[PDB]
């Protein structure tokens, strides 16, 4: 009906594919997903409409807050006896005259209390109307709707740290609520055995192949896997000529069918040894059914630099493009459909196995190193389990250590954080052990979200394990932290066996409960729709999101359309007008930007970098085509916020169409985390994790930091014509000229602190080497880095402290450089202590096709730079040596 067909066009524009493509998919799982996911949409809508309009205002404008109200000791010191000075603005006339009221208030004040005192100062002039008012940040669309202490709001904490005066606007409730239009979720047209009693070894037939188009013989190599680990020995068909690709071969593996775990996967590949193509298949379907009968798999091309003939970290499922090597399989058949057993059966088997081992005599337990001896665990080996739990995720557990953990599996519950080590020590090809592990996991106590995230990576495919990890996230993950780790959580969806799972339901709920979260959820999902390995999953999830997010769908289509214009325009530059002058390129740009359909599409929408930023009219006089060969556009928009002068009058963003910005995006995430760690640990090393967002196949947006210049910019602008640019003091003089008088010390102080941070950060992450063009400096002396090209690959210092920077700290033999060295040393230690977090963050990211991050071996570089297997004092000594080598 009318509204449904219009809604489909909108959704089709949002994603990039029409909805009716999903209607044509004749696959029970896809159609079930579309239908069954709608319960989450329904729940999310009902939560929003629960306590209107305030319930719906907090969905659209959620409070951007820190996870804790506790201020680190140095942050509290900046207050005047624990009190912050805030300025409160009121638009009083229809003429829009601004009146400011400055307050000195407690840092932990509730917004309502801050509004009360603002009215007290306003009423003083005259010598009523209580809580009909809300606070807004001047210059952007962020509100303080919730009853948090004022300091806990990020903006106000930033203003404390940076020393800035926070400028808030007082605003009437019904003005905001009026703007929130009544969205209307509607339901779409599409919305409406045997068990372990099988005594046999697993066979799989391989019938033939087609589309094996090529220039020795060929053969199919197969293997049965659980995650990265082979459940048994791999098995191969015979070498037969490529002219007649027909085998007809029942291959017998070394697995009892009853032992096949839930996430068991067949991994196959056609090989000439060189693997020509590959494919993986779940042996169980989404309904717990062991898959039987004839089946056809369209294979994928091999990725570059894949050593083994199989690809078990590879994504499961048939290729969308059916003009690729196709392989016809056939599985076994029995007297009925075979289903994986219920938890009740699994518990009965597990409880049976537990009491049987309770009765094992000394000698019986002698026969296997995996059998627990009850009441014979001493304090020495209890400490060994703690030491094993306190190691990194890339540390190899030996087969003796595995037997050992598993022997003491019941004691491991008293040290919950050991769980990922205990799960890797399980033999996932024993139903006896797996059933006990399920039971241990069922009652396993809650571990921190940071630690839980590891169990969603590619090492832990089992749904009972993943369900627990998701369950921890639901309990302990704040929306702040969800936003922070959102990109990793989006990636690990690729590792899920089925479209309908506990993780995707968790993320979608939050995306639909919190528009900040939904924004980036949409863009992260939309940027990989080119990647046919994930297009159907992400496409269907985007369909469900767009169908249920409300009016924000209209605002996303603005942004999508805006990016389509920029992608269209820059494609014309780097293809049609490839090597013309800057004048002729700029002329062409202006003429095409000024066309009516272009001109409306590129103004009056929300910044995809930060949707609280309204992008008004273009300042085309400030827009330019940049010197980088890929031709990134520098774009300047007006900020149409009434009090834009207070935050920033102009919002300017670099749009780039050509290069992969996913690496830069990951490095900037990490820099922010590292900084949070330091700021919580009490040392103020101010970093600068500016906005960076990938929106497609090598298309993306970069925030411009206002009042910033590269080192060469400082050297040239400060360098006489004819002369050479090599003058090292020129940087120090520039900072001296910008920061005259008593301000000078603060500039040098912020310069050292920021430099010590980017020294430590770049060394650890192994960033691409630093030019004078790569390093930047704000006018107040804040140093930071821009083009983070690659990471993770004797080990390199990327940021070699040349004289220029060292003279600004002072030059080597001084009290100023010693204190700076002590900043770097203490900084490096803090990240070592949190090594597991960063190791886990990178590990969740292997599903992304980032070239510098394909195998776990890539992540190992962090184990070398952080020096984990060494001691802490010897690790500080390692760092000292790598820097003095220079
Ligand atoms: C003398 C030789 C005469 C001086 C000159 O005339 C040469 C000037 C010069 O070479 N410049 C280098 C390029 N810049 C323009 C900029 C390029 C980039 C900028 S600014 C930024 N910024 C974003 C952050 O805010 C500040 C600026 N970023 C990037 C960029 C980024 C950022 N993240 N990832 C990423 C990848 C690629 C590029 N480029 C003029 C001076």
């Amino acid at each position: 009906n009318r509204e449904e067909k219009i809604l489909n066009r909108e959704i089709g524009f949002a994603i990039g594919m029409p909805v009716c493509e999903f209607d044509m998919v004749k696959d029970p799982e896809v159609q079930d997903f579309r239908r069954n996911i709608l319960n989450v949409c329904k729940e999310a809508v009902d939560l929003r409409d629960l306590n209107s309009p305030h319930s719906r205002a907090m969905y659209v404008y959620p409070p951007n807050v820190e996870s804790s109200p506790e201020l680190p000791k140095h942050i509290y010191n900046k207050l005047d006896k624990g009190q912050i000075i805030v300025v409160i603005w009121v638009i009083v006339s229809p003429n829009n005259d601004k009146q400011k009221y400055t307050l000195k208030i407690n840092h932990d004040c509730v917004p309502e209390q801050v509004i009360a005192e603002a009215i007290r100062k306003k009423t003083r002039s005259m010598l009523e109307y209580q809580g009909k008012y809300i606070l807004k940040v001047c210059g952007c669309d962020e509100y303080f709707l919730e009853k948090y202490p004022l300091s806990q709001y990020k903006y106000i904490r930033s203003c404390i740290m940076l020393g800035r005066m926070p400028n808030l606007m007082l605003m009437a409730k019904e003005s905001l609520y009026s703007q929130l239009p009544m969205d209307c979720f509607t339901m779409p047209s599409y919305s409406r055995k045997s068990l372990w009693v099988i005594n046999s070894a697993l066979r799989i037939k391989i019938l033939c192949a087609t589309y094996v188009n090529v220039n020795d013989k060929i053969y199919v190599r197969t293997g049965i896997y659980h995650g990265g680990e082979p459940l048994c020995d791999n098995v191969n068909t015979q070498r037969v000529p490529c002219s007649n690709p027909r085998w007809n071969e029942w291959l017998n593996y070394d697995i009892y069918i009853p032992d096949l775990p839930r996430a068991a996967r067949l991994c196959l590949s056609i090989c000439s040894h060189c693997p020509l193509a590959w494919g993986n298949i779940n042996l169980f379907d989404y309904t717990d059914t062991l898959v039987s009968g004839k089946m056809a798999l369209n294979l994928w091309p091999v990725p570059h630099g894949l050593e083994d003939l199989l690809n078990p970290i590879g994504v499961t499922g048939s290729n969308p493009n059916k003009e690729t090597p196709c392989l016809e399989l056939e599985f076994d058949w029995f007297s009925s459909v075979v289903k994986f057993p219920d938890m009740s059966v699994i518990e009965e088997h597990a409880n049976w196995s537990v009491s049987r081992e309770a009765g094992f005599s000394y000698s019986h337990a002698g026969l296997s190193n995996r059998l627990a001896r009850d009441n014979e665990l001493r304090e020495n080996d209890k400490e060994q389990l703690k030491a094993i739990s306190t190691r990194d995720p890339l540390s190899e557990i030996t087969e003796q250590e595995k037997d050992f953990l598993w022997s003491h599996r019941h004691y491991c519950v008293t040290i919950p954080e050991i769980l990922p080590k205990l799960l890797l020590s399980v033999k996932w090809n024993s139903r006896d052990e797996v059933a006990q592990m399920y039971c241990l996991v069922k009652d396993w106590p809650p571990i921190k979200p940071e630690q839980a995230m590891e169990l969603l990576d590619c090492n832990y495919p089992d749904p009972m394990v993943r369900g627990f990890a998701v369950r921890c996230l639901e309990k302990y993950l704040t929306d702040d932290k969800l936003s922070q780790y959102l990109i990793q959580l989006v990636q690990v969806l690729k590792y899920e066996q089925y479209l309908d799972n506990l993780l995707v339901r968790f993320l979608l709920k939050k995306a639909l409960t919190n528009q900040r979260i939904g924004h980036f959820f949409f863009w992260h999902l939309k940027s990989e729709m080119h990647n046919k390995t994930v297009s159907q999953r992400f496409g269907l999830l985007l369909e469900s999101y767009c169908r249920a997010c409300g009016m924000y769908l209209k605002h996303l289509n603005r942004q999508v359309e805006a990016m389509e214009k920029l992608i269209n325009l820059t494609d014309i530059l780097k293809q049609e007008k490839k090597d013309e002058t800057q004048k002729v390129q700029m002329k062409f740009l202006v003429e095409q930007m000024r066309r009516p359909d272009f001109m409306d599409a590129l103004q009056g929408f929300l910044s995809p970098l930060n949707p609280a930023h309204q992008l008004g009219n273009l300042r085309l006089e400030e827009c330019r085509i940049m010197s980088s060969a890929k031709r990134p556009l520098w774009l300047n928009w007006e900020n149409p916020d009434i009090m834009s002068e207070l935050l920033f009058q102009n919002n300017e963003i670099i749009f780039k169409n050509g290069d992969d910005l996913r690496q830069d995006m990951l490095t900037l995430q990490i820099i922010r985390i590292m900084e949070n760690i330091w700021q919580n640990q009490g040392l103020d090393l101010r970093m600068l994790p500016y906005g960076c967002l990938s929106i497609g196949d090598c298309v993306g947006l970069i925030e411009v930091v206002r009042n910033s210049h590269t080192i060469m910019q400082i050297q040239c602008k400060g360098g006489l014509k004819g002369a050479l640019q090599f003058n090292s003091h020129t940087l120090h003089q520039w900072l001296k000229d910008k920061n005259k008088g008593e301000i000078y010390d603060a500039a040098i102080d912020l310069f050292t602190r920021s430099c010590a941070g980017y020294c430590v950060a770049t060394f650890i992450l192994g960033i691409g080497d630093r030019h004078n063009s790569n390093i930047m400096v704000k006018d107040d002396g804040q140093l930071f880095h821009i083009d983070f090209g690659h990471f993770l690959d004797r080990e390199r210092v990327p940021f070699v402290l040349t004289q220029d920077f060292l003279i600004v700290i002072s030059c080597t033999k001084t009290r100023e450089f010693e204190r700076f060295q002590e900043m770097c040393y203490k900084a490096y230690l803090a990240i070592r202590q949190h090594a597991n977090l960063f190791i886990n963050l990178f590990s969740m990211m292997l599903g992304s096709g980032m070239p510098e991050l394909q195998s776990f071996d890539d992540i190992a570089y962090i184990r070398k730079t952080l020096a984990l297997d060494k001691t802490e004092q010897e690790a500080l000594e390692y760092f000292m040596k790598q820097m003095n080598d220079a």
